[PDB]
């Protein structure tokens, strides 16, 4: 069938075509595979941006700072996007990347509990600093693409140190696509408050046979670039490798 060389060339071209620099790590069982046009990004640290929402949710639910049915009401103040000017649950906010909701959840958790929980889960460099409501957007919290795909691997298999129910609740919030009997769970991310800007799409594919294949795409976001480029390159890569 297809040679490794051909797969590597195809996926690298997906990043080349988007005129950006990026990498996508795929994990099968315990083996990591790095693809893309800037492989060294694999072990470099970047702010997690919205990918942190996955953990924010885990923490909030576990520590009873919210429930999956609770509706977070829009305070009526102007928001970056009109789509965020509404009342939503944690899951709706996850799908809409509604930062205001997760900033409220972070504030409910509190700096002390948050630092302690991030440390406990051993997420990235585990340092949240002194600002409980923006540490995942502008630092000091950072994480590498390898750590992100491993975090996705752990959540997909319920290995994180949270009740099985909590993990299951959050995973249900991450279904973003179904393709040929395959289900794609993932959370996107875009650190716009950092330079250069980082883009993420972390999650996993659940194949019909029940096997789960974690992944983490990480690239540099540039002005005039569509957020859906993260999704397109991820889907093309996954498909080129026969994952979906
Ligand atoms: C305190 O900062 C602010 O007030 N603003 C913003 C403005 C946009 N933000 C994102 N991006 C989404 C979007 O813009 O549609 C994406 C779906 C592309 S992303 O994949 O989540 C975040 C997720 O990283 C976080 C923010 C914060």
């Amino acid at each position: 069938h297809i040679s490794s060389q051909q797969h590597e060339k195809a996926i690298k071209s997906y990043f080349d075509e988007a005129q950006t620099q990026g990498v996508i790590i795929i994990k099968e069982g315990k083996n990591l595979s790095t693809y893309g046009n800037a492989l060294a990004r694999a072990n470099k640290e970047y702010v997690p941006a919205s990918t942190f929402k996955m953990l924010n949710a885990l923490i909030g639910l576990e520590n009873h700072k919210a429930t999956t049915n609770e509706i977070f009401k829009w305070d009526g103040k102007k928001r970056t996007y009109p789509m965020w000017e509404k009342d939503m649950t944690l899951g709706e906010a996850m799908a809409l990347s509604a930062v205001p909701v997760y900033q409220e959840l972070a504030r409910r958790t509190g700096l002390e509990l948050m630092q302690k929980e991030v440390k406990r889960v051993n997420f990235g460099n585990t340092n949240i600093g002194t600002q409980v409501d923006n540490f995942w957007l502008v630092g000091p919290l950072k994480i590498t693409p390898v750590q992100e795909v491993n975090f996705a691997d752990d959540l997909a298999h319920n290995r994180l140190p949270f009740k099985l129910e909590t993990q299951e609740e959050v995973k249900k919030m991450l279904l973003i696509k179904e393709v040929n009997g395959s289900k794609i769970y993932a959370k996107s991310g875009w650190g716009m408050g950092v330079t250069p800007q980082v883009g993420w799409l972390t999650g996993w594919v659940e194949q019909a046979n029940g096997k789960k294949i974690p992944f983490s795409l990480n690239l540099e976001m540039k002005e005039g670039m569509s957020g859906s480029i993260r999704n397109e390159i991820t889907y093309k890569s996954l498909e080129n490798l026969g994952i979906i």
